[PDB]
């Protein structure tokens, strides 16, 4: 009746309404470190988030999104495997009901507690709607989260969750700095893929960072307290909102380091 991550409308049923689910460049995938190709022509990543304007945070029934003002080149992504300028529009996480699961991409079959997705679109296309009709329209920066010590920069996000507990709720969320969520190194793996939720459009250049960020048990616990349902509907905790690794098919994963 609408997709989800439940037994009856989860990832394994998505192909019925979204045929592209069995496509050739679907994400996420397992990153086999020994088979990825060191490509020395890949340039270093350029992250310019100093003029970033966050606006709102909302629970959309599948995850929570922090939205940004993308009317101008305030927060961009360039370099690496990219051609042109990509504007940050929003970021979200995927996580599990337990620490040994949660990420979408895996490294040598290893799953992390959660995964962060910073979503950007190609400025050459004018608006996001046009970008989703192109093979090089989007660029998502993936960052793994492992459980250990607390991440200061994440607490601001964790505190506001109580006000967006149920589907459809949103809270004002200004002056948040996304730079606080970055690992120390910007080394990455890259490959051509797709959105990991319906409509699953194959319009994404994936950039997965090698170095994960550390978050505390308490911080991750608060993500698990959110709800998939709207207010007044029976309660279903928001956990395990991640799609299983897909076949690599005819693709090659290139690394920016050896
Ligand atoms: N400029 S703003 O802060 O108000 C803004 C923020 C987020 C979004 C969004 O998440 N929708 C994405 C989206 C919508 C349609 C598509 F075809 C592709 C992506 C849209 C506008
Ligand atoms: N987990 S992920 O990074 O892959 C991801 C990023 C963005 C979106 C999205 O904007 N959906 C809206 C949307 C609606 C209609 C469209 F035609 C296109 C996008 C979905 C998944
Ligand atoms: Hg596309
Ligand atoms: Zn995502």
């Amino acid at each position: 009746h609408h997709w989800g991550y439940g037994k009856h409308n989860g990832p394994e049923h998505w192909h019925k309404d979204f045929p592209i689910a069995k496509g050739e460049r679907q994400s996420p995938v397992d990153i086999d470190t020994h088979t990825a190709k060191y490509d020395p022509s890949l340039k270093p990543l350029s992250v310019s988030y100093d003029q970033a304007t966050s606006l709102r945070i909302l629970n959309n029934g599948h995850a929570f999104n922090v939205e940004f003002d993308d009317s101008q080149d305030k927060a961009v992504l360039k370099g690496g495997p990219l051609d042109g300028t990509y504007r940050l529009i929003q970021f979200h996480f995927h996580w599990g009901s337990l620490d040994g699961q949660g990420s979408e991409h895996t490294v040598d079959k290893k799953k992390y507690a959660a995964e962060l997705h910073l979503v950007h679109w190609n400025t050459k296309y004018g608006d996001v709607g046009k970008a989703v009709q192109q093979p090089d329209g989007l660029a998502v920066l993936g960052i793994f989260l492992k459980v250990g010590s607390a991440k200061p920069g994440l607490q601001k996000v964790v505190d506001v969750l109580d006000s967006i507990k149920t589907k459809g709720k949103s809270a004002d969320f200004t002056n948040f700095d996304p730079r606080g969520l970055l690992p120390e190194s910007l080394d990455y793996w890259t490959y051509p893929g797709s959105l990991t939720t319906p409509p699953l459009l194959e319009c994404v250049t994936w950039i997965v960072l090698k170095e994960p960020i550390s978050v505390s048990s308490e911080q991750v616990l608060k993500f698990r307290k959110l709800n998939f349902n709207g207010e007044g509907e029976p309660e279903e905790l928001m956990v395990d909102n991640w799609r299983p690794a897909q076949p690599l098919k005819n693709r090659q994963i290139k690394a920016s380091f050896k």
